[PDB]
């Protein structure tokens, strides 16, 4: 809560988008890990529609990166302003912006259609139509009078929930929070931290609420979800790095019904 | 007729040939651009790929013949050559190189080229990898005249006879005329094992192309005449195929109207 007024955006790229966990090179990594389900769920043609929204984007843009051919209204959100500054660099061009072209080159080489990191970028940059701040402690979390459409056709969300949350209660009234901006029938792509209780961005130090994939399956059930695919990533040693006491990374599709 | 007069006219010209200028020309957009499929820098890239693809041209060594100062032709080569000698006939290319190959940031980028490459090669490899791998490839870059029967000199350090050759776009640009072409052909082919292969790329139907103050004369051939002449030398033409130059691509860095690929087996 008030330990996020401290999180500071460029050392929490640093710690987890510079190598080594930002090293794509090697496919065993987590990077190369978390590009692939978001490709290879999306390759499915079953996770589609006209608009999307990205819950708790921080500073990151990677996790849209598959998901910008499937959908023409994107969303992005975060609770920090900083964050939404820092994105804005990035939509905008502008500078000092972060360098996210290995990540779009990767999911480009992933998807294999060919296509060129700069379209890929460029289409991104094109289909998010806004950056609004977000709290999901919120039974409302956009708000009220939301610039976002409503309800979305798909949610997508990385490492958040766990990330804001105390205890395994709080993580699952978030869940249900989120789920009210997501259509019935609707999808939400959700990946976050396994078993991880604290990790750091400068001067913030954030707690976490450490969850298993059980854990996490039977909230996505307790919520109206329909898990279509859950996998886990174990953390291997090398990327295990004192920004963090993270174990595993879990990746979820589920569906609302 | 007397060779040595061409031959000197050419060289007379390369004196002006400018590095920078020809990559500039050729290299940077819009032929440099690879996000149109429908470009040059695409076209020759899956040239290369696809025939490197069929794992039908391997061994341990391979000569690039007139490497300039670029490398793109050896992107996809390298995963299949332990052994890669690069050449040209000026110094300043092979500096060119030099810079590339020692990673210094003064070095001409041929990243968008090395990832294009990994993008089309499909094993998912990423582009610093593939550049790592061509660095290390790399044994020697040598110079060249094709005009000599011994285009590399007499002892040369190139391992000799080479499983292959590559050569873009030097034939034609040094060659005076046909005759001219056809025993450059005959010299190369000298470097070459029995059942080596050699993959071609050039300029069709150009005369003339600018590198600075250089602006130089080119032999204009066709599609016929350079199957003829591979036949002329003893290959069996196992692909031969032509892009034709959009107008947008004709940029008045050249006249040229098309871009030849050859891939050819000595026989043996
Ligand atoms: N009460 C709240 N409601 C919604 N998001 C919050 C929140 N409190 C903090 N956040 C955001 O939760 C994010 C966790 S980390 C950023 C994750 C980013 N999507 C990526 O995958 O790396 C931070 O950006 C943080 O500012
Ligand atoms: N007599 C000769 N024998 C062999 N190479 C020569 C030569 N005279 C000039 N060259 C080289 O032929 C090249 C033509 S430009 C092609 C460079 C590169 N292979 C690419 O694909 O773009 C120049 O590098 C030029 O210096
Ligand atoms: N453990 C953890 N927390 C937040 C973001 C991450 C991104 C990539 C790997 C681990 C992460
Ligand atoms: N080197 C060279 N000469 C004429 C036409 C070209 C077209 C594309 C790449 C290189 C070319």
């Amino acid at each position: 809560a008030s330990a996020y007024q401290r999180f500071e955006p460029r050392a929490y790229l640093r710690n987890n988008y510079a190598p080594p966990r930002g090293d794509l090179c090697n496919p065993n990594g987590v990077g190369p890990w978390k590009l692939r389900c978001l490709a290879q769920t999306f390759a499915t043609g079953e996770v589609s529609g006209r608009t999307l929204i990205d819950i708790g984007s921080g500073p990151t843009v990677y996790q849209l990166l598959s998901a910008c051919s499937h959908f023409e209204d994107i969303t992005m959100t975060d609770f920090l302003e900083v964050n939404r500054q820092e994105l804005g660099r990035w939509l905008q061009e502008e500078p000092g912006a972060f360098n996210w072209s290995m990540y779009s080159q990767h999911a480009c080489l992933i998807e294999g259609k060919g296509e060129c990191w700069q379209d890929k970028e460029r289409q991104l940059r094109a289909r998010v139509k806004r950056v609004l701040p977000i709290d999901v402690h919120q039974p409302q979390p956009l708000g009220a009078g939301s610039p976002a459409p409503l309800p979305a056709d798909a949610l997508v969300s990385a490492f958040c929930l766990e990330a804001v949350s105390p205890d395994l209660a709080s993580f699952q009234r978030a869940l249900d929070h989120i789920t009210t901006l997501l259509r019935p029938g609707g999808h939400l792509l959700l990946i976050g931290a396994l078993e991880e209780s604290w990790y750091l961005a400068g001067e913030a130090r954030l707690t976490v609420v450490p969850v298993s994939e059980e854990e996490v399956r039977e909230a996505l059930v307790r919520s109206g979800y329909k898990v279509r695919d859950l996998r886990t990533y174990i953390m291997p040693a090398h990327l295990q790095t004192g920004v963090d006491d993270v174990k595993g990374v879990f990746f979820a599709w589920a569906q609302k019904v």
